[PDB]
RNA sequence: AGUGCGACACCUGAUUCC
DNA sequence: GGAATCAGGTGTCGCACT
């Protein structure tokens, strides 16, 4: 039936050795199979899971404003990048950027660009399980492993 | 802030099986 | 590589008491 107006997009960002000696982390972005835009990237910078999460997410709005796209369902396992674009952010902004505890919010640089990207955008944030063995939760996070296989700059 | 709790992720190591 | 299982870790946030 029906037909809407949003694509749909899946996000994930691994790190493995996440808190170790060397950790190497990727963000995944997947847009349908064999579709010519997914990708699978090395993080640049910090490398740990709760920023790869967000970069995926920053990369495919990125790539949906490439194209015109402004209604996007997007769906990340991180409720951490949701909660935090969606809800603890206006807060930070009318706090000086604090966390529960008065100490500084630890991925301020991180959800600030999201936040860039989110304007001009519809952006529907959904939420698939981690283990989801969904084809868009498996080659997104697939896409994300082969990313952090990849050497930076 | 300290402590505790909650939550979603990301891991490391073993074992079974394909 | 993959279907699971068990141990143990960090990433990070909110919350409530002290
Ligand atoms: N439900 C308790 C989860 C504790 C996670 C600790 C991560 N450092
Ligand atoms: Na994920």
């Amino acid at each position: 039936s029906h037909m809407g107006d949003f694509v749909v997009v899946y996000t994930d960002g691994c790190c493995s050795s996440n808190g170790r000696r060397r950790p190497r982390a990727g963000i995944g972005v997947y847009w349908g199979p064999g579709h010519p835009l997914n990708v699978g990237i090395r993080l640049p910078g910090r490398q740990t899971n709760q920023r790869a999460e967000i970069h995926a997410a920053c990369k495919a709005i990125e790539q949906a404003k490439t194209q015109n796209i402004n209604k996007l369902v997007l769906y990340t396992n991180s409720m951490f990048t949701i909660n935090g674009i969606t809800n603890w952010v206006q807060g930070w902004k009318k706090n000086g950027w604090k966390t529960s505890a008065g100490k500084e919010v630890i991925n301020k640089e991180d959800f600030v660009a999201l936040e860039r990207l989110t304007q001009g955008m519809d952006i529907q944030w959904m939420h698939v399980p981690g283990h989801s063995g969904f084809i868009g939760n498996e080659e997104a996070d697939r896409l994300a492993r082969e990313g952090a296989k990849q050497s930076e700059d």
